[PDB]
């Protein structure tokens, strides 16, 4: 209804953002390549502007990641997720900084560099909920959270019941029912405007979901090589874990020394660029997408990914196909420079999203994930390339099903979740080897469950974010020992006392000042319309108490005090013995005896 | 890991039932035909075979149905439902009955009257559950409900994910997100189990999900109906919301009046198998299936709704087509036979669910839906049947697109839920209409908001099972006005007095008996080891303290937010005190009966 209302312009308003978004980083990277093929072929050139756009276009990204942005530089889900989990930062969900962090990411989706959107969309989508719930009551917290983590990954890519999962299946403990409500209500409703509009304006087909892959979906797999998709499984999630190990390798390497942050900061803005310098340098075309097909760009590289042919019959024929053609080399075989791309991307990737960017651990690792997929296809179609039978109709497989799955798999290992399965097949638009990815994740994820902690986990712990999860043990001086003190029986000046000795917003109120049992709260502006309606007549002059409930048992371990702040989801535990006030327990101070 | 060898086996031997049952289920029903077809086309002998092998199959049904369950009639998910929602029924947990329900579910499901199988096989399923958590520990509760909640579920149609789903969204209020990991876990692999062993043994293709509707996929819509496909949400809603009422009103007709109880009751087993007689006589196909298509059995039904073909094109040809040819008569428009189809489908329907029998309502809702979705389809071919353009290729509309999304959109009105549209593409085995049919569940799901209750909501009230949902209202005098009292400090016969004394379970300790502040609880077995551990040296002849219970009630608490206390607690009792002076213990049932006014 009118909270449908508030749905449906928050999505609307997500949608036109992520449309215009993407619309720029489209035109501006296809002028890249207009004017990168148009002008010559020149080797210093060419050279030139393969370098030069790039980081003319990046370190313009990070001068408005980090200049105008006071503090969101590295922006993501796992703050806000720890932020729905307590530690709330009101200065860190400034307004001011959304619209300054987006046209960054701007620059950072029209690049050539793999970075991820997910991250930072989902963090001003909830900027954008909080805003208009600021809007709201001129015509909870957690759930406004909610909502806007899963309005922002289904805006993002247009999937909608994967956004939703994502949002409730990894940044949650518990979980309100109308939350979900909502951000279903709401995330089809903004994946319906976000595809429309395409169409509308400039233009789309009609309602693919973004991408096509016209498999067979006749006879597909079929079941003998089935158990190699085991195989498919496995390693996936053990590179995954490896990916976060080097990650944790480089989380350290972000700041291990000081004296190269010295040196830095004698030029500080200038850090990431350099490397780019050197990922350009493994970049160029004529240099090395001679061996490796670097004219790819990541989506157009997913895409052509996943055509429907094989590559082994397409080293059978020499025909130039579309955009396929870039996967051929005339002399040394594909699988090999399949397999050089797939490492040197990998060992880009990790540095791609250590440097200070707003990032999503997302785009890169899929497309590794696709890259390893369609490798172990076309050496499937190497080592049987005869193909199998049916009913007067021979039949051979095709690797882009591959590619899909472990496009699946490797994200799902990074990020210890499963709706990845559920976005890939939902961005796929066939649901083919729907089956097949959910095996694999699970076993990708049990795997990870095995060896490695998450990606975004590891992040607050390296980055030391308060959190955290879930022989000697002792708790019981935990507690803040000063509590004031309320009657309500007075005249002036003690009304006036009460009003100014007192500081914060609220107030508790116990039974008296010696038995010290709590009873309720008061506000101070209840108070002060009581003052005003006493001051109506003068000049010749002529709500019962809401009650606070609880006691804090004096020996509550650390995992049933975290489980009990965790079902209360509220600010102090006020301890008592035999209903006199002992003191109040806070959460901060259980962060610092969970350190231990 | 040691717990997921549990959710495997569970959903192997869960998997392997559900084989069995549709199995049996199509050897039965195939032989049925085999048999009236064979004999000879008879107008006397075919109608009494037409008659009598339903009727035979489901006085058989309802006989295995009633005699040897207790209790077991009319089962499914809202009782268990409610019972992670707090009612425990150990006595409805039997053992005994599971087998005793499947296979007169199994006779349910080969019949030819249109039953749901998804209730009693996830209460079956939550069964195996808590009987295999018994065979755990000799090598919570609500955990273990979901697990089989989506299991059963996902383990009827091999649909993994909105298996899992409609376990969480409907039958919870909170979640610990460990259960969705169990059993999406085991869903998924129970559906993989269900798919394989289908090839393994006896035949299918290879990894269908069951369905492949082949549309064209290639241009499917396009976005120019796209508006029309609003207006078939909406009166669907409407339309779903209509047969809950109609069905609160035969709920009422279940026990209006007690004479035709009576006049029942001089033959009490009889009572369903009267109306499959008069079902009969409207389906009979060379009597009323000339009327109805009334060969189709309704798995191939709504597989021959799902066919990509234009029927007022093929009213344009007379091709004997597949089992389409059934949906032909060759003088009158075959919308009017839909139409008539639709209606008569409806007023069997809730017969249908209204006798007594154990029965989900998906499958009967799912080809009410189908069918008016087919009908919209095939009007939309009549009114515009040029068809539209694209890049020199005329491209015309095919209707199964609209059946398949109100077979998502009118269950989802049934039911108050969305995942109905998930398990609708992932039974669909393509995914074209996925943002029009999520849409239109919406829809849907919205003005079923507006107007009426849910299915089993309306059951368990029309039903009165004990429950339920969330001027002056003053709550204090609720309480349970005596406790217990034990001291440890004693020797032989104190000790025995307090074992004999006492008769419940675990026990509640306060610090004294005047104070009377709670402090913890005892066990009996523990007291009965001490006193065999002092017995152990005898004839010429330590490791847990008191582990803390901790609250108290607040003696005012509003029903809302006593129901919401002990919503989030999950827990026994409140033991309220005052000044830590207990005052009484304050229980569920008397909760119940508030909420009662």
């Amino acid at each position: 209804g009118e909270d449908g209302i508030f749905l449906v312009l928050l999505g609307l308003l997500m949608a036109l953002v992520s449309w215009s978004m993407d619309y720029v980083s489209a035109k501006s990277l296809q002028a890249y390549k207009w004017s990168y093929a148009q002008m010559q072929p020149s080797l210093p050139l060419q050279f030139l502007v393969w370098v030069t756009f790039p980081l003319v276009l990046i370190l313009f990204s990070a001068l408005f990641c980090h200049l105008i942005s006071p503090q969101a530089v590295g922006s993501g889900i796992p703050e806000m997720k720890t932020i729905l989990r307590g530690v709330v930062l009101k200065e860190y969900l400034t307004m001011k900084a959304f619209v300054a962090k987006v046209v960054a990411l701007t620059a950072g989706l029209g690049s050539g560099i793999p970075v991820g959107k997910e991250g930072p969309f989902v963090h001003i989508a909830s900027i954008c909920a909080a805003v208009l719930s600021k809007f709201m009551s001129v015509f909870y917290y957690s759930d406004i959270l909610t909502v806007g983590c899963a309005v922002g990954v289904g805006c993002c890519f247009g999937t909608p019941l994967g956004g939703v999962l994502f949002s409730i299946e990894v940044t949650s403990t518990y979980f309100a029912v109308r939350n979900y409500w909502r951000g279903f209500f709401a995330a089809t409703f903004s994946a319906f405007v976000f595809r429309v509009l395409a169409v509308w304006n400039k233009d789309a087909v009609t309602i693919t979901a973004l991408f096509r892959t016209n498999f067979r979906m006749d006879f597909p797999f079929d079941l003998k090589e089935l158990p190699a998709f085991a195989a498919i499984g496995i390693c996936c999630g053990l590179l995954g874990a490896v990916f976060v190990y080097l990650h944790r390798q480089v989380m350290l390497g972000v700041r291990k020394h000081k004296a190269l942050s010295q040196f830095l900061a004698k030029h500080r803005l200038l850090y990431p660029g350099i490397v780019t310098f050197v990922i350009a340098s493994f970049t160029f075309p004529p240099g090395m997408g001679q061996f490796m097909a670097g004219e790819l760009m990541p989506r157009e590289a997913i895409s052509t990914l996943f055509d429907n042919n094989t590559w082994v019959k397409h080293a059978g024929d020499p025909e130039s196909l579309g955009q396929s053609a870039v996967w051929i080399h005339p002399r040394v075989n594909v699988v090999i420079i399949i397999f050089l791309f797939f490492v040197m991307k990998f060992w880009m990737s990790i540095v791609a999203t250590t440097m200070p960017i707003p990032c999503g651990g997302f785009m890169p690792v899929f497309v590794l994930g696709a890259a390893f997929g369609r490798l172990v296809g076309e050496i499937m179609a190497m080592l049987f390339p005869d193909g199998i039978l049916f009913d007067d109709i021979i039949y051979k497989i095709l690797p882009g099903g591959y590619a899909v799955i472990g496009a699946a798999a490797l994200t799902g290992a990074v990020s210890h979740t499963v709706s990845t399965a559920v976005i890939c097949f939902e961005l796929t638009g066939q649901i083919a080897h729907i089956l097949p990815m959910m095996v694999a994740v699970i076993l990708a994820n049990m795997v990870a469950q095995s060896l490695q902690p998450s990606l975004y986990d590891s992040i607050i712990q390296v980055k030391k974010l308060p959190y955290l999860g879930w022989y000697t043990i002792f708790v019981e001086d935990i507690m803040v020992r000063d509590v004031k003190f309320v009657s309500a029986s007075y005249t002036y000046g003690e009304l006036r006392t009460l009003l100014q000795t007192t500081t914060v917003k609220t107030l508790p109120l116990v039974d008296s000042k010696d038995s010290m049992i709590l009873l309720g709260s008061v506000e101070r502006s209840e108070l002060q319309a009581l003052l005003q309606r006493h001051l109506c007549p003068e000049r010749r002059l002529r709500c019962c108490i809401d009650q606070s409930p609880f006691q804090l048992v004096e020996q509550t371990t650390l995992h049933k005090t975290h489980t009990l702040f965790s079902l209360l989801g509220l600010h102090l535990a006020y301890v008592t013995s035999m209903g006199k006030l002992r003191g109040v327990l806070a959460l901060e101070e259980l962060q610092k005896a969970i350190e231990g």
